[PDB]
């Protein structure tokens, strides 16, 4: 369970991605897709991509990027109460994309490497920790939801 001082750390530092969430979502997916070559198999849409200077280019991945930081900010303004937000998330993830809980730990730690360039001033290290609890309890409860439908491994 975070802490109100915890959720304020990582509210704070939200409120500078959402100054530009299409640039950060580029930037978290080109992460992940180039630290785990294997997170972007999953995504049909996006495999053909081979470069990132191509990833940079692609309209279509600068948009689904702002729909995942979307969805994640409505999540994380939730401060733990994101029952109903997580349902259809883990459903989708778990049973149509097939993404193993592993993979959103890679992607968790993209986001975080991604607000650690673009907001130093407001991502110490104090920030850092909030902010890796408010992505572990993103996944734990997600977690708990693969593993009611038989997806948790
Ligand atoms: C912070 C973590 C993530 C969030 C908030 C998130 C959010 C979303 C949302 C909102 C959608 C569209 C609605 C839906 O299908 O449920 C989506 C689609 C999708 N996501 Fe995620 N996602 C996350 C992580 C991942 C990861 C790590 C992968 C793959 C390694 C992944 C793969 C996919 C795929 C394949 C689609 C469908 C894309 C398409 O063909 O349109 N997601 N995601």
């Amino acid at each position: 369970v975070l802490s109100e001082g915890e959720w304020q750390l990582v509210l704070h530092v939200w409120a500078k991605v959402e100054a530009d969430v299409a640039g950060h979502g580029q930037d978290i997916l080109i992460r992940l897709f180039k630290s785990h070559p294997e997170t972007l198999e999953k995504f049909d849409r996006f495999k053909h991509l081979k470069t990132e200077a191509e990833m940079k280019a692609s309209e279509d991945l600068k948009k689904h990027g702002v729909t995942v930081l979307t969805a994640l900010g409505a999540i994380l303004k939730k401060k733990g109460h994101h029952e109903a937000e997580l349902k259809p998330l883990a459903q989708s993830h778990a049973t149509k994309h097939k993404i193993p809980i592993k993979y959103l730990e890679f992607i968790s730690e993209a986001i975080i490497h991604v607000l650690h360039s673009r907001h130093p001033g407001d991502f110490g290290a104090d920030a850092q920790g909030a902010m890796n609890k408010a992505l572990e309890l993103f996944r734990k409860d997600i977690a708990a939801k693969y593993k009611e439908l038989g997806y948790q491994g």
